[PDB]
């Protein structure tokens, strides 16, 4: 990406300061959803390094995954492949257990849909634990796909997401790094 | 329009469930349509095609299924992509309807910001069922002084009066793939 495309793309989304809480700057996409060229530019960067890794399968979880893993995998002409919450997904799941402040959720992944011989980009909104995306890695590699990386619009660099990631042998690619926790 | 061949494609790309949610129901699968490269970009180029001379400025999605299908032909027609949410997970200042499900109701919230005076907007969603969600949105977008007179489905389920619902607000409905039952 060109410096005015990833300065376009840090002004296109605005922070909340101290949403949810005091000290948290929430990252808000919707206003990069909002802005026409925010959107295009930010799907187009994706597609663009990923378009010769021999990509057979996007992933991307519930609900903010959806707006820009979809976009990727038509850009990259594959399949779409969404993980969620449970009890959402109609035919044969696996499910996997993350770890929350003060429990543990799930989510849950068609078996059909990642066969042995994909290869899987994982595309989310935005990198802050990598829990989520853990849990997903996981997933795709219980099927027999091969996943190496994770795609992100933001990227939290303060919250270790990407060294977690790392541990699995993810490579996380993001559009816009921002400080805070 | 779309061609009789391109819609049989539609149909046959979707996976029928025996028995769920509920025994004696064929549910509609439109993951299988997700996964299949030529049915999901088809179904996309199709809808921006139908809507590309509306003057459309915005596309609205429903979480989450809708995200899926409003969101591609938003980046199609070059325009805005506005969420409706379920309550509690847009930052910022929402307004929030009311609508009915099997077991009760629920809330459907969009960010007060997102729809303005002189805003046309499409609503796009993954399958007409009774049409409550999208009678709720169109509630949302015209609070916000947007106009709208137009939903795009994948599936529309022609036994369960959706389409007629929503006639009751003026919305026309366009959908790809019609299919008897629930
Ligand atoms: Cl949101
Ligand atoms: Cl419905």
């Amino acid at each position: 990406a060109t410096a005015q495309q990833l300065e376009y793309l840090k002004n296109s989304i605005k922070s909340i300061q101290d949403y949810p809480k005091p000290g948290i700057l929430f990252r808000d996409v919707t206003s990069l959803l909002e802005d026409p060229k925010a959107y295009a530019l930010s799907i187009d960067l994706l597609v663009e390094r990923y378009k010769n890794a021999g990509i057979t399968k996007v992933v991307g979880t519930e609900a903010r995954g959806f707006l820009f893993g979809a976009p990727v995998a038509l850009g990259l002409g594959v399949g779409f492949v969404p993980v969620r919450k449970p009890g959402k997904l109609p035919r044969e799941t696996i499910s996997e257990t993350y770890d929350l402040e003060y429990g543990t959720d799930q989510l849950e992944i068609h078996v059909d849909a990642i066969k042995p011989g994909d290869k899987v980009l994982v595309v989310d909104d935005l990198l802050a634990t990598g829990g989520t995306i853990e849990a997903t890695v996981k997933l795709i590699r219980r099927l027999g796909g091969e996943v190496a990386d994770a795609a992100f619009i933001i990227n939290l660099f303060d919250l270790g997401g990407e060294q977690r990631l790392e541990k699995q042998g993810i490579t996380s690619y993001s559009l816009v790094p921002f400080p805070g926790h």
